[PDB]
Order: structure tokens, then C-alpha cells, then sequence
């Protein structure tokens, strides 16, 4: 994959042409701009992958003299995480409205693009049982994990990791848990917990993701429509601001 110009600023890489053109234009997927060889052109994404600018906000770790000052703990506003998530879900929705499943919905699969407009995007690399390569745990839904079964209800699943993945500044879910004792205690009913910064109708919606069953799951269409709710009322709902027994959660 390399940077190139020609929409100027482009992403080429080096069977495929068919599954892009199919998924046709949104602005919050990635957009096929055209091909050729002798290459697939796609709009490169100035701000790159989600995760890395949500770690990147972390401002206290970066610049913590500029942090205390400000009282802030990420470069991000409540608005702009919030508009990441209705972001992704919308396009989410018209992704699954195509019936495309993408089985592998994390911060590190959306891009931020032009004005902060989070694109969906599979870094894969090709595209009823479906394909699966390395299993990303901590994003799977409960059937997944048993099961092996792959629908836009787990991908629902996955999405609720995502949210957590934004409200957290990109924490890896489940710190301090072994992938082995995910398999063991989510049955349970065991689920990720609110974080601290995050109001307690971010986590609902979250939760409503990890529904034990698939089919009573919010689909993508209500999460987008739960999380403008959000975004309308004067209400902050993720808090950014240091207080003093702040901490980050957990990266590594
Ligand atoms: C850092 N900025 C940046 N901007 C744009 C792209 C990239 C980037 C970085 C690293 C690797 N790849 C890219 O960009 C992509 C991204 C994709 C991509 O996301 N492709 C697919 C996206 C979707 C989506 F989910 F969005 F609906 C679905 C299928 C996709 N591909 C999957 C691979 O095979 C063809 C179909 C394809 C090619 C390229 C070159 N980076």
C-alpha cells in the first residue's frame, strides 16, 4: 500500500475490483476511486486509522504540562467522539442493508477522513460459512466464539466494543483479562463495565449491543438514531476533563 496523488491524495494497493464497485458510495465508507495495472485506487485518509488518533488525544501522555493547564485529558470533545460512533453506524447500516457482513468492526478498521468523517474500511486482504483468518476475541460476540457464526447481529456485537474502544480513548477492552477467561465468563452474562468518563446512557447502548441473544440486538439503524438522541441534547455525555484520581484506561 503506498501514498500516491491521483481526487488528489490517494491509498493504491498493488479479483477485488468487483466486491468494491459493489459496495458503491457513502461518505461513511472508503471510496473506490478507480483502478488499472501494467492497482486500486482508494481516498487516502489524512487523520489514518481511528484507534491511533483516539490514543494519539491522549493528551496527557503526549503533552501533560499542556494537559494540567487545561484540565483536559484528550484533544477530543464529547461531540467528536460521539459523531465517531454515529459515524460508523451509519455507515454500518448501509452497509448491512446491502446484506454485507464485515466480521471484523474495531477503531482500527475506520479511518478519519476529510472534517473527521470516520469511513469503514477492511484492511483484510480478499474478499452460508464465512472466511475468517486470525480471530479477533475481544470484538466477537458470544456465537462467534461458540459457534462460529458471523451475521450483522454480531457484527452489532463488535460495534459495541467499538463504542467502548471510542468512550475509552482507544483502551483495550477487557485490560487485564485473558482471551480464555472471555470465553468462559461471557455465557455467564459477564460483559465489559462502564468506564469512568462514560454517562450511563452511553453504556446502555452499549450494553443493548451484547444482548445475549443476536436477534435482540439493536440494529444499526437504532444505534444511529440512539447516539443522535446523544448528540441533540445539551448534556455532556463523555466527560474529558482531568480531575484528580484520573487515569487512562489501560493500553498494554
Ligand atoms: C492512512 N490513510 C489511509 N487512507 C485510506 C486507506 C488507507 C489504507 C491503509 C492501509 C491499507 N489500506 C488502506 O486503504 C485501503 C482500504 C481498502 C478497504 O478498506 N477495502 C474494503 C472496504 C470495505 C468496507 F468495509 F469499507 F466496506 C469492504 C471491502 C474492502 N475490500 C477488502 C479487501 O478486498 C477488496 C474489498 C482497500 C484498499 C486500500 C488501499 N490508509
Amino acid at each position: 500500500v503506498l501514498k500516491a496523488r491521483i481526487r488528489m491524495d490517494a491509498a493504491i494497493k498493488r479479483g477485488e475490483l468487483e466486491v468494491l464497485c459493489k459496495l458503491g458510495h457513502h461518505p461513511n465508507i472508503i471510496n473506490l476511486l478507480g483502478a488499472c495495472e501494467h492497482y486500486l485506487a482508494i481516498e487516502y485518509a489524512p487523520h489514518g486509522n481511528l484507534l491511533d488518533f483516539l490514543r494519539k488525544s491522549r493528551v496527557l501522555e503526549t503533552d501533560p504540562a499542556f494537559a494540567i493547564a487545561n484540565s483536559t485529558a484528550s484533544t477530543l470533545s464529547s461531540q467528536q467522539l460521539l459523531h465517531f460512533a454515529a459515524d460508523v453506524a451509519r455507515g454500518m447500516d448501509y452497509l448491512s442493508q446491502k446484506q454485507f457482513i464485515h466480521r471484523d468492526l474495531a477503531a482500527r478498521n475506520i479511518l478519519v477522513g476529510e472534517n473527521y468523517v470516520a469511513k469503514i474500511a477492511d484492511f483484510g486482504l480478499s474478499r452460508v460459512k464465512k472466511t475468517m483468518g486470525r480471530l479477533p476475541v475481544r470484538w466477537m460476540a458470544i456465537e462467534s466464539l461458540n459457534y462460529s457464526v458471523y451475521t450483522t447481529n454480531s457484527d452489532v456485537w463488535s460495534y459495541g466494543v467499538l463504542l467502548w474502544e471510542i468512550v475509552s480513548l482507544g483502551g483495550t477492552p477487557y485490560c487485564g483479562m485473558t482471551c480464555a477467561e472471555l470465553y468462559e465468563k461471557l455465557p455467564q452474562g459477564y460483559r465489559l463495565e462502564k468506564p469512568l468518563n462514560c454517562d450511563d446512557e452511553v453504556y446502555d447502548l452499549m450494553r443493548q449491543c451484547w444482548r445475549e441473544k443476536p436477534y435482540e440486538r439493536p440494529s444499526f439503524a437504532q444505534i444511529l438514531v440512539s447516539l443522535n438522541r446523544m448528540l441533540e441534547e445539551r448534556k455532556t455525555y463523555v466527560n474529558t476533563t482531568l480531575y484528580e484520581k484520573f487515569t487512562y484506561a489501560g493500553i498494554d
